[PDB]
C-alpha cells in the first residue's frame, strides 16, 4: 500500500483505488495501473522533472529502503492477476530488488523528488509505475 500527495492529488495504484478514490476521480489509466483522485487538504510531495535512472524505494515487505537502478519507462509484459488479464503496461521502470504482494504504492525517489510508486514485481526484481510526465500534478 502507499500513495504520492501533490497539491489537491492523491496518486495510487489504480488496482488499489478505493470507493472515494472512484468517487473523487481525476484521471485513471488502466494500461499504466495508476490512479488521480482529488484531495480536500494540500500535499506537500515533490515530483521530479528529470531523467534519472538511480534513486531509492520504499519496501513495505522489508520496512526498509533500497537503492536502485532502473530502465527508462517502457511498454513490459505483466503476467495475468486477479487485477488485469495479462497485458502490456506502458510508463514502467524495472529494477533489481526486492519486492512481494502488498508492496505496491511505496514511493521511487531520486535527488530530484518522487519518480514514481511500486507496481509490479517477482523474483528478485521491482517495477515502478512512472509519475514524471504528468506535468499537470503540479498545477
Ligand atoms: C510488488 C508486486 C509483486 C511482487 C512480487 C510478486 C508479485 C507481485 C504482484 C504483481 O506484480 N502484480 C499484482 C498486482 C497488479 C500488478 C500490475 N501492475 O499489473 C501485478
Ligand atoms: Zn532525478
Amino acid at each position: 500500500s502507499g500513495a504520492i500527495y501533490v497539491g489537491n492529488y492523491r496518486v495510487v495504484n489504480r488496482h488499489l483505488a478505493t470507493h472515494n478514490d472512484w468517487a473523487n476521480l481525476v484521471w485513471e489509466d488502466s494500461s499504466r495501473d495508476l490512479l488521480v483522485s482529488s484531495t480536500t487538504a494540500q500535499g506537500c510531495d515533490t515530483i521530479a522533472r528529470c531523467d534519472c535512472q538511480t534513486g531509492v524505494y520504499y519496501c513495505s515487505s522489508r520496512r526498509k529502503h533500497y537503492p536502485v537502478s532502473f530502465s527508462k519507462p517502457s511498454l513490459i509484459f505483466v503476467e495475468a492477476s486477479e487485477y488485469y488479464p495479462a497485458r502490456y503496461q506502458s510508463h514502467l521502470m524495472l529494477a533489481v530488488g526486492h519486492s512481494e504482494p502488498g508492496d505496491c504504492g511505496g514511493i521511487l525517489r531520486c535527488q530530484h523528488g518522487v519518480v514514481g510508486i511500486v507496481s509490479t514485481g517477482g523474483n528478485g526484481l521491482v517495477g515502478f509505475a512512472d509519475v514524471r510526465d504528468l506535468l499537470w500534478l503540479d498545477e
